[PDB]
C-alpha cells in the first residue's frame, strides 16, 4: 500500500520533455500538447488531444529511470461547452524504448474502462505493477474526441 504515490504528471515533477504523443492538435490559439496531459490542469486547451481522433494514436511518459507503476489515473476535458473523454484504453510499456510489451490480465490483453465524463479522475489499477521507463496509453473508445490529462501512481523502483 505504500506504493500508490503520484509520479508527477500533475505536480510538473515529470516535466514537459518527458510526456510525448503520435500527434497532437494545435492551431493559434490552441496547443493540445502532450505535456498538458496533467490530471486537473485547467486553462484553453488543457489536456492533450491528437491530431486526429482514431484508435492507433498514443500518448507516452518517459520516467527516465525505470519505476514502479501501480495505477494510472485518467481525466476527460471540456472544450468550452464540449465535453470529450477517454472511454476505454490499452497500454503498453518499455523499459529501453526498443522492445514493447502489451499490459496483459491473465493471459488476455487488458482493455481498461476510463471515464464516464469530462471532469472526474478515474483510477485504474496495475496488477501486475509494471516495472518500466516508457509508458504508453493507447485509446480505444472515446466520447466526441480523445482527450487525456493523467497521473501515474507508484513509487522509485527500490
Amino acid at each position: 500500500n505504500s506504493c500508490s504515490m503520484p509520479l508527477g504528471m500533475e505536480s510538473k515533477a515529470i516535466s514537459d520533455a518527458q510526456i510525448t504523443a503520435s500527434s497532437y492538435f494545435t492551431n493559434m490559439f490552441a496547443t493540445w500538447s502532450p505535456s498538458k496531459a496533467r490530471l486537473h490542469l485547467q486553462g484553453r486547451s488543457n489536456a492533450w488531444r491528437p491530431q486526429v481522433n482514431n484508435p492507433k494514436e498514443w500518448l507516452q511518459v518517459d520516467f527516465q529511470k525505470t519505476m514502479k507503476v501501480t495505477g494510472v489515473t485518467t481525466q476527460g476535458v471540456k472544450s468550452a461547452a464540449t465535453s470529450m473523454y477517454v472511454k476505454e484504453f490499452l497500454i503498453s510499456s518499455s523499459q529501453d524504448g526498443h522492445q514493447w510489451t502489451l499490459f496483459f490480465q491473465n493471459g488476455k490483453v487488458k482493455v481498461f474502462q476510463g471515464n464516464q465524463d469530462s471532469f472526474t479522475p478515474v483510477v485504474n489499477s496495475l496488477d501486475p505493477p509494471l516495472l518500466t521507463r516508457y509508458l504508453r496509453i493507447h485509446p480505444q473508445s472515446w466520447v466526441h474526441q480523445i482527450a487525456l490529462r493523467m497521473e501515474v501512481l507508484g513509487c522509485e523502483a527500490q
